[PDB]
């Protein structure tokens, strides 16, 4: 099923009390959603679905490129779909920054509180506030409001300190202010993209250096502040820029208390490999060549896109092993 | 829009009245969708949107593949697109035999009866009963049956006499038996399949051999039945196999009452072409090749698949101008 | 074996005699040479072998780039090579304009003196000067000069009147000047490229319009000029431009005494086809992917190029078919 | 120029002395050579360009395939070629087991001695006799009667014990009775390809393990069968199986009297690498697609094997690096 935001608070709060975390996966489109639950599904893990502002355009089309109704739609056949697994299913929105709101944010948490409102749950289970490109102060006024309006929606906050990369690095001070504006989920769970040196997108495995030990210390920075034992994790952290990351990168982030890893580089990877390999192989057959007609068995979409599922599926489940929720789905269907 | 009932019925008796027929592009997924609903609107044009068995299936994931839940994900996907667009479009599902009636229309039209019921439109606004591999007796006992719980939904139901190929050839009797059985849209409108050599497939433009004349007969056969003058058309027909047809084939089929022509190879090649053209140009992007890691921009799905929909939605455009459809759809949108 | 020049004068005089030709294939290595002489062997026919300057240049390799060099080498690779097939093939150099004269045609022409000289045979049996680009009278000028070289050489002359396209169009005036400057053959053997439409390359079926009666005009002014009978072929024709020619074209060329048809751009396709198609099926064997290390046995050059070599020579027994000199080699073994 | 046997025996000479070698290129066409002779001159060295059977088999074409006529016919292409370079370029023929001497090795050695004979040079400057796959005793008595021809052809012999992958692994015994039967040059030069775990191909980087101390073992056996110093190196040692080695197994390798390194595998991945690139990049110009007519430019043969030419000549100056004869030709252009 879609997770409930029972279902999802539980979800984050047993992930982080035993220091596994969730793949979140940017989806496009029917394929790719299809793609990533069967993953999820096949790993005996729950997981979360997540549409990029970039993501939600495409998914309305060349004809409409509006976010608002991309999310709806994709939301709406995911919600058809997810009823048909036995494990728990999350939707959530990517990177929204301050600009776009009033066009994607705010308009889905409208159609989320009018559902809840009527006694039903909300559309989307988590937004993302990515304030990252303002002053701090800035970010927290808007994300302390956000919170206010998400909680009354039984939605999750995600807020973003810090830049990713295509500085990256989170101040202490950043750490402390995000406590003392939002607390530690008394005043509706949020969830922190803090920064650590994450890169979107895939490079050579040398390339990328990541400082988890960010994290590790901005755990110690909120406990301080909120007077508990210095080993404590009041921040539920998300890592943005997953593709491509060291297994032990990955396992170093989990002890600090990363609950959610961002992955979208390297599940395109794998959904468009066997597309290309279909139209090499089959280049007589995909193209009209020599005065002939083609092959409508390996031009039908559906002939290599079930390849590209498959594909994209099994670097969810390896996703679901790298990040230890494999086997755990809080559903209990072994 | 989602064309209401009563939109969809002024659109199929439009286009009866004025010689004109509608497109029905066979969908599998958002893209598809996406692509055939920019068709139709680029071409000023409404349209029909369906969905075969095997395309259900296809949409309900390799991880569920069940009939129902791939038709409701898409139906459910492709209403919130279509609000977006100033012209109807209709929801339908394509052939469905004997053995498949209880997985896959009966469940649909009660969805929709439900729908209705409770003051609200159909989900589908037809659906298809195909019994041309059963004897014409049994296939028409089932189609009126179907016809008073499709009517009772608002609901319009197509029906099949004679076999598409992939004895062509629907004969005298069989135009007679169904005006009796069914009559001429008093007990419900319904859509006849009556097959005149048509094939599903695209060949080389010389091998399929279409006989329009089939049409001319039956629509005589009916006429003198119901005590009508020589020259009424009481069958709305439909054109099964219409990719790769000529020009004229198309023109005669509509002088004879042809509402509707169902396209699928030719929006699939359109769909492929480009994703062919992409995979080759960008060889050494979309895999990682001699050590290198490939070109994410390239690899990202939606680089290739926006290609993809542009292309089948000029196709589109194409069967509307071919159909006679173009520049006249209901909503007047000039 | 290679033509000596009693039996290319022989084979050119049957032709004519006949209304038959030779192809003549453009090649540029040792594949090609080989895929030529092959064609020849597999249509039952004699043939001729020619090397443009750019072929000439390419076959000397980039380290060379020289004219003589590579037309040196890959007539001595030929030499080689045509000893071992019962059928005549004769060794021709394509298009020298003036300016290049100097580092092919008379460098290869003295190479072929000193050859005789000694005894022996030329190591090229014909030469072409092109000389259409300078006004007639020097050009038919440089060719009485050249004739005499070529002629005490025991090789044969082509010339061009008219250019061939990338005017068309040989006029009445240039017929008789080249009578008059060099006769009909008794002070050598020379072939004439006079043009008639004729273009270089391949383009859609519709496009180049030739011109065959420029030919049976010639022959008349000829004939007129000779005071011969009016159906006397005092000209030995040759049909620059071959590829992508009509079969009519082709026969009604045959009718006015042209004995030699070159091509290059139809055999250049039938040669790249199957290394095309060998690349798409075996792509992740020609290149290391995904970490892997390729596949030697696709990736040896050898594959693809057997595959090439039997694809160009097909095309070449096509050629002897339509220039009806297929079962006609002069050593008459059936 | 072609090496003279005087310079070719410098050469191996100056190689021994100072702990380089010489690449040996497997060629099958004038392009090959054509690669393989540029790549030489680019790094200011001399070289070998070796014909194996099925090398020379390709070069007679399919319509010959004849081993003789296709070394023959290549190796009087590459006499001219090399000709216009300042480095020097030997020819040797590759592997020639028993049952193909008298239709190989043989010949070849016949047409040299009769050359030499008249006054000239050898065709070839080596030949090997494989004799690996027979017992040692009859592979020496062979290689004897071999070498006393081929010395009096001004020939150098190259010779195997042990046989190279695609055991491995020549025993002590087989270096003394080598020494024993053919001396250390006083009877004619000879190159010997001892194994020492080579493999022909390649393979990932791990799992080729060579044992060069076998070679060591074999200079310190035949220094002591001749009484020799503990540190001579009697034997010129051969290399095969080039491709994929690591450099510091070529390194290792020199150390022990190897000067020559045959190198196949990685030359045929170096020409065919860029063809791949251009069909890809270029698939709808090197295919009539879609009812167009590719694109001359990109289907003549010339416009990809001048890339396959110019990639393969880079393998081979990095061969020449890797052997440390780079900037050492003795013709000293600098
Ligand atoms: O903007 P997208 O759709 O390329 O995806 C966004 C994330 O994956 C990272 O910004
Ligand atoms: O079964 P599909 O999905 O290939 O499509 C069905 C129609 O296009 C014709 O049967
Ligand atoms: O110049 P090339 O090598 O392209 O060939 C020349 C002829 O085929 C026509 O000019
Ligand atoms: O037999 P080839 O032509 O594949 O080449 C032979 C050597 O490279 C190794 O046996
Ligand atoms: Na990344
Ligand atoms: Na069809
Ligand atoms: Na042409
Ligand atoms: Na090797
Ligand atoms: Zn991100
Ligand atoms: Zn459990
Ligand atoms: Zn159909
Ligand atoms: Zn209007
Ligand atoms: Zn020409
Ligand atoms: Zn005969
Ligand atoms: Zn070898
Ligand atoms: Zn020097």
């Amino acid at each position: 099923p879609i997770a409930t935001p029972e279902v999802y608070a539980e979800m984050l709060g047993q992930a982080k009390q035993n220091s596994y975390a969730f793949p979140a996966i940017n989806c496009t489109s029917s394929e790719t959603v299809n793609a990533a639950i069967k993953g999820f599904a096949d790993a005996g893990s729950d997981g979360i679905i997540q549409f990029s502002t970039g993501g939600a355009e495409f998914g309305s089309g060349l004809g409409v490129k509006d976010m608002v109704t991309g999310a709806v739609a994709l939301a709406e056949f995911t919600h058809v779909i997810a009823a048909k697994y036995p494990v728990n299913v999350a939707l959530h929105t990517d990177h929204c920054p301050k600009d776009k709101l009033d066009s994607y944010v705010r308009p889905l948490l409208a159609i989320s509180a009018q559902r809840v409102s009527k006694g039903g749950n909300p559309l989307f289970q988590s937004h993302m506030w990515d304030g990252s490109a303002v002053p701090i102060d800035e970010n927290l006024a808007i994300a302390q409001e956000l919170l206010k309006a998400a909680a009354a929606a039984k939605i999750i906050l995600e807020i973003e300190i810090g830049v990713v990369g295509g500085k990256l690095y989170t101040s202490p001070e950043d750490f402390e202010k995000t406590i003392e504006a939002l607390g530690a989920g008394e005043h509706g769970k949020y969830l922190l993209a803090a920064t650590f040196g994450n890169v979107h997108g895939v490079y050579k495995p040398g390339n990328v250096k990541l400082r988890p030990d960010i994290l590790a210390q901005g755990q110690q920075v909120a406990a301080a502040k909120l007077g508990l034992p210095a080993d404590a994790k009041p921040f539920d952290f998300v890592f943005h820029g997953g593709s491509g990351s060291l297994k032990s990168e990955i396992e170093e982030a989990l002890r600090y208390g990363v609950v959610k890893m961002n992955v979208d580089t390297d599940t395109q990877y794998a959904f468009t490999r066997p597309i290309a390999g279909h139209m090499f192989t089959n280049y007589d057959g995909v193209l009209k060549v020599d005065g002939e007609v083609g092959v409508k068995k390996v031009y039908d979409p559906r002939s290599y896109l079930k390849k590209a599922e498959a594909s994209m599926s099994q670097r969810v489940v390896q996703a679901c092993n790298d990040l230890h929720c494999a086997g755990k789905s809080l559903t209990h269907h072994h």
